[PDB]
Protein backbone atom coordinates (compact mmCIF):
# COMPACT_ATOMS: atom_id res chain seq x y z
CA UNK A 1 0.00 0.00 0.00
CA UNK A 2 2.23 2.88 1.31
CA UNK A 3 3.53 4.93 -2.21
CA UNK A 4 1.20 3.20 -4.23
CA UNK A 5 -0.06 6.25 -5.73
CA UNK A 6 3.29 8.30 -5.93
CA UNK A 7 4.82 5.03 -7.71
CA UNK A 8 1.61 4.91 -10.20
CA UNK A 9 1.84 8.83 -10.93
CA UNK A 10 5.80 8.45 -11.70
CA UNK A 11 5.33 5.69 -13.78
CA UNK A 12 2.43 7.45 -15.76
CA UNK A 13 4.26 10.60 -15.81
CA UNK A 14 7.31 8.88 -17.66
CA UNK A 15 4.95 7.91 -20.25
CA UNK A 16 3.64 11.43 -21.30
CA UNK A 17 5.58 12.91 -24.77
CA UNK A 18 5.95 16.54 -23.25
CA UNK A 19 8.06 17.34 -26.31
CA UNK A 20 4.62 17.58 -28.07
CA UNK A 21 3.43 20.55 -26.13
CA UNK A 22 3.71 24.58 -25.71
CA UNK A 23 6.59 24.74 -22.80
CA UNK A 24 4.39 26.15 -20.03
CA UNK A 25 2.54 21.99 -19.61
CA UNK A 26 3.74 20.27 -17.71
CA UNK A 27 3.31 16.71 -17.71
CA UNK A 28 -0.25 15.71 -16.78
CA UNK A 29 -1.71 12.12 -16.24
CA UNK A 30 -5.34 11.73 -15.04
CA UNK A 31 -6.72 9.95 -12.18
CA UNK A 32 -8.32 7.32 -13.99
CA UNK A 33 -5.06 6.13 -15.19
CA UNK A 34 -4.16 6.02 -11.55
CA UNK A 35 -7.02 3.68 -10.92
CA UNK A 36 -5.21 1.28 -14.02
CA UNK A 37 -2.37 0.92 -11.77
CA UNK A 38 -3.92 1.52 -8.22
CA UNK A 39 -7.30 -0.15 -8.92
CA UNK A 40 -8.63 0.13 -5.47
CA UNK A 41 -9.66 3.35 -5.91
CA UNK A 42 -9.83 3.86 -1.68
CA UNK A 43 -6.34 3.84 -1.62
CA UNK A 44 -5.38 5.64 -5.04
CA UNK A 45 -8.43 8.65 -3.66
CA UNK A 46 -6.73 8.76 -0.17
CA UNK A 47 -3.17 8.34 -1.23
CA UNK A 48 -3.63 11.43 -3.64
CA UNK A 49 -5.79 13.11 -1.19
CA UNK A 50 -2.24 13.29 0.84
CA UNK A 51 -0.15 14.24 -1.99
CA UNK A 52 -2.25 17.20 -2.73
CA UNK A 53 -2.61 18.52 0.99
CA UNK A 54 1.54 17.78 1.08
CA UNK A 55 1.91 20.40 -1.72
CA UNK A 56 3.20 17.78 -4.32
CA UNK A 57 0.61 17.44 -6.70
CA UNK A 58 -2.41 19.81 -8.38
CA UNK A 59 -5.81 18.13 -9.06
CA UNK A 60 -7.41 20.10 -12.46
CA UNK A 61 -10.66 19.43 -13.64
CA UNK A 62 -9.98 18.86 -17.43
CA UNK A 63 -13.44 18.23 -18.21
CA UNK A 64 -13.46 14.61 -20.28
CA UNK A 65 -16.56 11.94 -20.04
CA UNK A 66 -15.51 9.50 -16.88
CA UNK A 67 -12.39 10.69 -14.68
CA UNK A 68 -12.12 14.12 -15.92
CA UNK A 69 -9.36 15.19 -13.06
CA UNK A 70 -5.76 15.55 -14.17
CA UNK A 71 -2.94 14.80 -12.14
CA UNK A 72 0.44 17.62 -12.50
CA UNK A 73 3.12 18.13 -9.86
CA UNK A 74 2.79 21.59 -8.57
CA UNK A 75 6.78 22.75 -8.97
CA UNK A 76 6.47 21.38 -12.83
CA UNK A 77 3.36 23.77 -13.71
CA UNK A 78 4.88 26.70 -11.30
CA UNK A 79 8.55 26.63 -12.78
CA UNK A 80 6.72 26.39 -16.31
CA UNK A 81 4.14 28.66 -16.11
CA UNK A 82 6.79 31.16 -14.49
CA UNK A 83 9.07 31.23 -17.28
CA UNK A 84 6.54 31.12 -20.13
CA UNK A 85 4.54 34.44 -18.72
CA UNK A 86 8.46 36.49 -18.36
CA UNK A 87 7.86 39.40 -19.83
CA UNK A 88 4.46 39.02 -20.83
CA UNK A 89 1.99 41.70 -19.73
CA UNK A 90 0.08 39.30 -17.16
CA UNK A 91 3.57 37.83 -15.68
CA UNK A 92 2.99 39.99 -12.50
CA UNK A 93 -0.79 38.64 -11.88
CA UNK A 94 0.51 35.00 -12.52
CA UNK A 95 3.53 35.20 -10.29
CA UNK A 96 1.64 36.63 -7.36
CA UNK A 97 -1.42 33.43 -8.05
CA UNK A 98 1.56 31.08 -8.30
CA UNK A 99 3.13 32.26 -4.89
CA UNK A 100 0.40 33.40 -2.81
CA UNK A 101 -3.08 31.32 -4.30
CA UNK A 102 -1.54 27.72 -5.00
CA UNK A 103 0.16 27.12 -1.18
CA UNK A 104 -3.11 28.85 0.23
CA UNK A 105 -5.42 26.74 -1.12
CA UNK A 106 -5.77 23.14 -3.20
CA UNK A 107 -9.02 23.05 -4.20
CA UNK A 108 -10.03 23.01 -7.78
CA UNK A 109 -11.16 26.41 -8.22
CA UNK A 110 -11.20 29.58 -6.65
CA UNK A 111 -14.20 32.05 -5.42
CA UNK A 112 -14.46 35.78 -6.68
CA UNK A 113 -14.88 37.10 -3.18
CA UNK A 114 -11.54 34.62 -2.28
CA UNK A 115 -9.21 36.22 -4.76
CA UNK A 116 -10.50 40.03 -5.01
CA UNK A 117 -10.77 39.89 -1.22
CA UNK A 118 -8.69 37.88 0.32
CA UNK A 119 -5.47 37.65 -1.93
CA UNK A 120 -6.32 41.77 -2.75
CA UNK A 121 -6.57 40.78 -7.06
CA UNK A 122 -8.04 43.56 -9.34
CA UNK A 123 -10.58 42.62 -12.02
CA UNK A 124 -7.70 43.39 -14.37
CA UNK A 125 -5.52 40.78 -12.67
CA UNK A 126 -7.74 37.57 -12.84
CA UNK A 127 -8.84 38.49 -16.94
CA UNK A 128 -5.05 38.47 -16.92
CA UNK A 129 -5.00 34.93 -15.38
CA UNK A 130 -7.91 34.15 -17.45
CA UNK A 131 -5.89 35.55 -20.67
CA UNK A 132 -2.67 33.19 -19.51
CA UNK A 133 -5.00 30.66 -19.47
CA UNK A 134 -4.35 29.68 -15.18
CA UNK A 135 -7.85 30.04 -14.72
CA UNK A 136 -11.17 29.25 -16.60
CA UNK A 137 -14.56 30.65 -15.78
CA UNK A 138 -16.63 28.13 -13.34
CA UNK A 139 -20.04 29.34 -12.30
CA UNK A 140 -20.81 33.23 -12.14
CA UNK A 141 -18.51 33.32 -8.60
CA UNK A 142 -15.52 30.95 -9.27
CA UNK A 143 -12.69 29.83 -11.42
CA UNK A 144 -11.03 26.44 -12.20
CA UNK A 145 -7.40 26.50 -12.08
CA UNK A 146 -6.13 25.40 -15.72
CA UNK A 147 -3.25 24.72 -17.32
CA UNK A 148 -1.76 27.07 -20.15
CA UNK A 149 -1.83 24.91 -23.38
CA UNK A 150 -4.33 21.90 -22.11
CA UNK A 151 -6.38 22.91 -25.03
CA UNK A 152 -4.18 21.06 -27.43
CA UNK A 153 -3.81 18.18 -24.66
CA UNK A 154 -7.36 17.72 -24.61
CA UNK A 155 -8.06 17.48 -28.39
CA UNK A 156 -5.06 15.39 -28.67
CA UNK A 157 -6.24 12.74 -25.53
CA UNK A 158 -10.25 12.64 -26.79
CA UNK A 159 -8.63 11.91 -30.55
CA UNK A 160 -6.45 9.55 -28.95
CA UNK A 161 -8.50 7.38 -26.63
CA UNK A 162 -11.25 6.74 -29.39
CA UNK A 163 -9.03 5.38 -31.76
CA UNK A 164 -7.40 2.92 -29.43
CA UNK A 165 -11.17 2.35 -27.84
CA UNK A 166 -11.53 1.55 -31.56
CA UNK A 167 -8.81 -1.05 -32.05
CA UNK A 168 -10.53 -3.00 -29.37
CA UNK A 169 -14.24 -2.68 -31.14
CA UNK A 170 -12.89 -3.50 -34.40
CA UNK A 171 -11.59 -6.90 -33.19
CA UNK A 172 -13.37 -10.05 -33.75
CA UNK A 173 -15.61 -10.21 -30.56
CA UNK A 174 -14.94 -6.95 -29.78
CA UNK A 175 -11.92 -7.74 -27.75
CA UNK A 176 -7.78 -7.59 -27.84
CA UNK A 177 -5.26 -8.94 -25.73
CA UNK A 178 -3.32 -6.90 -24.66
CA UNK A 179 -0.40 -7.53 -26.35
CA UNK A 180 -1.66 -7.46 -29.31
CA UNK A 181 -2.52 -3.94 -29.19
CA UNK A 182 0.58 -2.71 -27.68
CA UNK A 183 2.13 -4.39 -30.61
CA UNK A 184 0.04 -2.47 -33.53
CA UNK A 185 1.35 0.79 -35.21
CA UNK A 186 0.04 3.80 -33.14
CA UNK A 187 -2.57 5.74 -35.24
CA UNK A 188 -1.19 8.91 -36.39
CA UNK A 189 -4.56 10.56 -34.36
CA UNK A 190 -2.96 8.69 -30.75
CA UNK A 191 -0.16 11.26 -30.46
CA UNK A 192 -0.09 10.85 -26.46
CA UNK A 193 0.54 6.60 -27.20
CA UNK A 194 -0.96 3.39 -26.59
CA UNK A 195 0.22 2.44 -22.87
CA UNK A 196 -0.77 5.88 -22.28
CA UNK A 197 -4.63 5.46 -23.87
CA UNK A 198 -5.01 1.82 -22.56
CA UNK A 199 -4.55 2.66 -18.63
CA UNK A 200 -7.01 5.74 -18.97
CA UNK A 201 -9.27 2.90 -20.87
CA UNK A 202 -8.73 0.28 -18.64
CA UNK A 203 -9.41 3.20 -15.22
CA UNK A 204 -12.42 4.91 -16.77
CA UNK A 205 -13.85 1.19 -17.63
CA UNK A 206 -13.95 2.06 -21.04
CA UNK A 207 -12.34 -1.39 -21.46
CA UNK A 208 -13.27 -4.51 -18.81
CA UNK A 209 -9.43 -5.90 -18.05
CA UNK A 210 -10.06 -9.50 -18.04
CA UNK A 211 -7.14 -11.94 -16.67
CA UNK A 212 -6.86 -15.35 -19.10
CA UNK A 213 -4.17 -18.03 -19.56
CA UNK A 214 -2.97 -15.59 -22.87
CA UNK A 215 -2.55 -12.83 -20.74
CA UNK A 216 -4.53 -9.43 -20.38
CA UNK A 217 -7.57 -9.46 -22.32
CA UNK A 218 -9.39 -5.97 -23.19
CA UNK A 219 -12.78 -6.35 -23.80
CA UNK A 220 -15.13 -3.69 -24.37
CA UNK A 221 -18.06 -3.90 -21.57
CA UNK A 222 -21.01 -4.60 -23.38
CA UNK A 223 -22.49 -6.70 -20.68
CA UNK B 1 -14.24 33.93 -21.97
CA UNK B 2 -12.52 30.37 -22.07
CA UNK B 3 -14.99 28.00 -20.59
CA UNK B 4 -18.10 29.99 -20.62
CA UNK B 5 -20.25 27.54 -22.46
CA UNK B 6 -19.25 25.24 -20.02
CA UNK B 7 -20.12 27.86 -17.54
CA UNK B 8 -23.52 28.80 -18.89
CA UNK B 9 -24.14 24.78 -19.00
CA UNK B 10 -23.72 24.60 -15.08
CA UNK B 11 -25.96 27.91 -14.27
CA UNK B 12 -28.94 26.17 -16.10
CA UNK B 13 -28.91 23.09 -15.10
CA UNK B 14 -29.44 24.09 -11.57
CA UNK B 15 -32.93 25.57 -12.92
CA UNK B 16 -33.94 22.08 -13.79
CA UNK B 17 -36.65 20.73 -11.59
CA UNK B 18 -35.39 17.02 -11.73
CA UNK B 19 -38.26 15.79 -8.59
CA UNK B 20 -40.26 16.92 -11.99
CA UNK B 21 -39.66 13.12 -13.23
CA UNK B 22 -38.91 11.58 -10.42
CA UNK B 23 -35.11 11.60 -11.40
CA UNK B 24 -36.14 9.26 -14.54
CA UNK B 25 -34.74 12.12 -17.22
CA UNK B 26 -31.00 13.49 -16.91
CA UNK B 27 -31.37 17.47 -16.11
CA UNK B 28 -31.86 18.62 -19.82
CA UNK B 29 -30.83 22.30 -20.59
CA UNK B 30 -31.60 24.16 -24.09
CA UNK B 31 -28.56 25.88 -26.91
CA UNK B 32 -31.49 28.68 -26.87
CA UNK B 33 -30.69 29.16 -22.96
CA UNK B 34 -27.03 29.13 -23.13
CA UNK B 35 -27.59 32.02 -25.76
CA UNK B 36 -28.98 33.61 -23.00
CA UNK B 37 -25.79 33.53 -20.85
CA UNK B 38 -23.18 33.72 -23.93
CA UNK B 39 -24.75 36.15 -26.18
CA UNK B 40 -21.94 36.15 -28.81
CA UNK B 41 -23.28 32.76 -30.85
CA UNK B 42 -20.24 32.16 -32.34
CA UNK B 43 -18.00 32.11 -28.96
CA UNK B 44 -21.44 29.63 -27.20
CA UNK B 45 -21.43 27.66 -31.13
CA UNK B 46 -17.44 27.29 -31.02
CA UNK B 47 -17.13 26.01 -27.24
CA UNK B 48 -20.13 23.92 -27.26
CA UNK B 49 -18.55 21.89 -30.32
CA UNK B 50 -15.44 21.46 -27.91
CA UNK B 51 -17.31 20.36 -25.36
CA UNK B 52 -19.36 18.01 -27.57
CA UNK B 53 -15.89 16.75 -28.93
CA UNK B 54 -14.99 16.34 -25.32
CA UNK B 55 -17.52 14.11 -24.42
CA UNK B 56 -18.73 15.87 -20.89
CA UNK B 57 -21.89 16.63 -22.61
CA UNK B 58 -23.95 15.03 -24.99
CA UNK B 59 -26.08 17.03 -27.11
CA UNK B 60 -29.56 15.52 -28.15
CA UNK B 61 -31.60 17.07 -31.43
CA UNK B 62 -35.25 17.95 -30.11
CA UNK B 63 -37.92 18.11 -32.87
CA UNK B 64 -39.27 21.03 -32.00
CA UNK B 65 -37.28 23.35 -34.25
CA UNK B 66 -34.57 22.92 -36.25
CA UNK B 67 -31.39 24.15 -34.11
CA UNK B 68 -33.47 23.08 -30.82
CA UNK B 69 -30.04 21.10 -29.36
CA UNK B 70 -30.97 19.61 -25.81
CA UNK B 71 -27.79 19.75 -23.08
CA UNK B 72 -27.17 16.71 -20.93
CA UNK B 73 -24.38 15.32 -19.04
CA UNK B 74 -22.90 12.24 -20.22
CA UNK B 75 -22.92 10.68 -16.83
CA UNK B 76 -26.43 11.48 -16.41
CA UNK B 77 -27.26 10.33 -19.38
CA UNK B 78 -25.91 6.94 -18.38
CA UNK B 79 -27.40 7.00 -14.93
CA UNK B 80 -30.94 7.62 -16.35
CA UNK B 81 -30.61 4.66 -19.26
CA UNK B 82 -29.23 2.28 -16.86
CA UNK B 83 -31.71 3.16 -14.05
CA UNK B 84 -34.91 3.39 -17.03
CA UNK B 85 -32.96 0.07 -18.37
CA UNK B 86 -33.55 -1.81 -15.08
CA UNK B 87 -34.62 -5.37 -15.33
CA UNK B 88 -35.98 -4.38 -18.77
CA UNK B 89 -35.44 -6.85 -21.96
CA UNK B 90 -33.81 -3.70 -23.87
CA UNK B 91 -31.42 -3.68 -21.08
CA UNK B 92 -28.81 -6.07 -23.18
CA UNK B 93 -28.68 -3.58 -26.39
CA UNK B 94 -28.58 -0.38 -24.28
CA UNK B 95 -25.25 -1.53 -22.27
CA UNK B 96 -23.65 -2.31 -26.11
CA UNK B 97 -25.15 1.42 -26.77
CA UNK B 98 -23.58 2.90 -24.08
CA UNK B 99 -20.35 0.90 -23.82
CA UNK B 100 -19.55 0.88 -28.07
CA UNK B 101 -21.30 3.88 -29.09
CA UNK B 102 -21.21 7.01 -26.97
CA UNK B 103 -17.53 6.76 -26.47
CA UNK B 104 -16.55 6.92 -29.97
CA UNK B 105 -17.93 9.94 -30.81
CA UNK B 106 -20.15 13.01 -30.13
CA UNK B 107 -22.38 12.90 -33.03
CA UNK B 108 -26.50 13.44 -32.54
CA UNK B 109 -27.37 11.09 -35.61
CA UNK B 110 -26.35 7.54 -36.53
CA UNK B 111 -26.84 5.77 -39.86
CA UNK B 112 -27.74 2.66 -40.59
CA UNK B 113 -24.62 1.56 -41.67
CA UNK B 114 -22.55 2.96 -38.86
CA UNK B 115 -24.69 0.91 -36.24
CA UNK B 116 -24.28 -2.51 -38.30
CA UNK B 117 -21.25 -2.41 -39.75
CA UNK B 118 -18.84 -0.25 -36.94
CA UNK B 119 -21.05 -1.04 -33.87
CA UNK B 120 -22.46 -4.07 -34.61
CA UNK B 121 -25.62 -4.18 -34.02
CA UNK B 122 -28.34 -6.59 -34.98
CA UNK B 123 -31.59 -5.14 -36.09
CA UNK B 124 -33.71 -6.74 -32.92
CA UNK B 125 -30.96 -4.61 -30.58
CA UNK B 126 -31.92 -1.51 -32.48
CA UNK B 127 -35.60 -2.08 -32.20
CA UNK B 128 -35.01 -2.38 -28.16
CA UNK B 129 -32.85 0.96 -28.85
CA UNK B 130 -35.90 2.44 -30.31
CA UNK B 131 -38.36 0.93 -27.31
CA UNK B 132 -35.84 2.20 -24.40
CA UNK B 133 -35.70 5.17 -25.77
CA UNK B 134 -32.36 5.78 -26.66
CA UNK B 135 -32.77 6.18 -30.40
CA UNK B 136 -35.62 7.67 -32.49
CA UNK B 137 -35.98 7.98 -36.56
CA UNK B 138 -34.33 10.64 -38.20
CA UNK B 139 -34.87 9.34 -41.64
CA UNK B 140 -35.70 6.46 -43.20
CA UNK B 141 -31.74 5.52 -43.27
CA UNK B 142 -30.55 6.99 -39.51
CA UNK B 143 -31.72 7.78 -35.69
CA UNK B 144 -31.29 10.18 -33.26
CA UNK B 145 -29.67 9.53 -30.03
CA UNK B 146 -32.13 10.35 -27.86
CA UNK B 147 -32.94 10.45 -24.08
CA UNK B 148 -35.50 7.94 -22.23
CA UNK B 149 -38.77 10.08 -20.87
CA UNK B 150 -37.69 12.77 -23.46
CA UNK B 151 -41.31 12.60 -24.64
CA UNK B 152 -42.93 14.26 -21.55
CA UNK B 153 -40.15 16.96 -21.61
CA UNK B 154 -40.43 18.18 -24.73
CA UNK B 155 -44.38 18.25 -24.25
CA UNK B 156 -44.11 20.38 -21.05
CA UNK B 157 -41.41 22.24 -22.40
CA UNK B 158 -43.14 22.91 -25.91
CA UNK B 159 -46.83 23.73 -23.80
CA UNK B 160 -44.82 26.03 -21.14
CA UNK B 161 -42.69 27.60 -24.04
CA UNK B 162 -45.99 28.66 -25.65
CA UNK B 163 -47.86 29.71 -21.85
CA UNK B 164 -44.59 32.13 -21.38
CA UNK B 165 -45.21 33.75 -25.29
CA UNK B 166 -49.22 34.04 -24.14
CA UNK B 167 -48.08 36.22 -21.25
CA UNK B 168 -46.57 38.42 -23.08
CA UNK B 169 -48.86 38.30 -26.25
CA UNK B 170 -52.32 39.01 -23.67
CA UNK B 171 -50.13 41.98 -21.68
CA UNK B 172 -50.90 45.40 -23.07
CA UNK B 173 -49.07 46.28 -26.82
CA UNK B 174 -47.60 42.13 -26.80
CA UNK B 175 -44.68 43.59 -24.22
CA UNK B 176 -44.24 43.07 -20.53
CA UNK B 177 -41.19 44.08 -18.06
CA UNK B 178 -39.06 41.38 -17.16
CA UNK B 179 -39.44 41.48 -13.22
CA UNK B 180 -43.41 41.76 -13.90
CA UNK B 181 -43.16 38.40 -15.71
CA UNK B 182 -40.68 36.66 -13.64
CA UNK B 183 -43.02 37.82 -10.66
CA UNK B 184 -45.84 35.85 -11.75
CA UNK B 185 -46.53 32.03 -10.21
CA UNK B 186 -46.17 29.68 -12.81
CA UNK B 187 -49.44 28.30 -14.35
CA UNK B 188 -49.43 24.81 -14.05
CA UNK B 189 -48.91 24.80 -17.40
CA UNK B 190 -45.24 26.21 -16.91
CA UNK B 191 -44.24 23.12 -15.60
CA UNK B 192 -40.01 23.46 -16.60
CA UNK B 193 -40.42 27.21 -14.75
CA UNK B 194 -40.21 30.92 -15.36
CA UNK B 195 -36.86 31.80 -15.38
CA UNK B 196 -36.16 28.44 -17.32
CA UNK B 197 -38.15 29.18 -19.85
CA UNK B 198 -37.20 33.07 -20.03
CA UNK B 199 -33.57 32.38 -20.99
CA UNK B 200 -35.12 29.85 -23.63
CA UNK B 201 -37.36 32.95 -24.73
CA UNK B 202 -34.60 35.28 -24.75
CA UNK B 203 -32.03 33.13 -26.24
CA UNK B 204 -34.17 31.83 -28.90
CA UNK B 205 -35.08 35.40 -30.00
CA UNK B 206 -38.86 34.70 -29.31
CA UNK B 207 -39.06 38.09 -27.61
CA UNK B 208 -37.07 41.10 -27.87
CA UNK B 209 -34.82 42.82 -25.04
CA UNK B 210 -35.72 46.32 -25.30
CA UNK B 211 -33.61 48.70 -22.15
CA UNK B 212 -36.28 51.01 -20.72
CA UNK B 213 -36.19 53.77 -17.66
CA UNK B 214 -38.72 50.94 -16.27
CA UNK B 215 -35.88 47.95 -16.63
CA UNK B 216 -35.75 45.27 -18.71
CA UNK B 217 -39.43 45.64 -21.18
CA UNK B 218 -39.54 41.88 -23.18
CA UNK B 219 -41.70 42.44 -26.65
CA UNK B 220 -42.44 39.85 -29.02
CA UNK B 221 -41.27 40.05 -32.56
CA UNK B 222 -43.38 41.88 -35.06
CA UNK B 223 -41.25 39.94 -38.00
CL1 LIG C 1 9.31 13.84 -24.80
CL1 LIG D 1 -33.85 35.96 -16.66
Amino acid sequence: EPGSARAAVSELMQLFPRGLFEDALPPIVLRSQVYSLVPDRTVADRQLKELQEQGEIRIVQLGFDLDAHGIIFTEDYRTRVLKACDGRPYAGAVQKFLASVLPACGDLSFQQDQMTQTFGFRDSEITHLVNAGVLTVRDAGSWWLAVPGAGRFIKYFVKGRQAVLSMVRKAKYRELLLSELLGRRAPVVVRLGLTYHVHDLIGAQLVDCISTTSGTLLRLPET
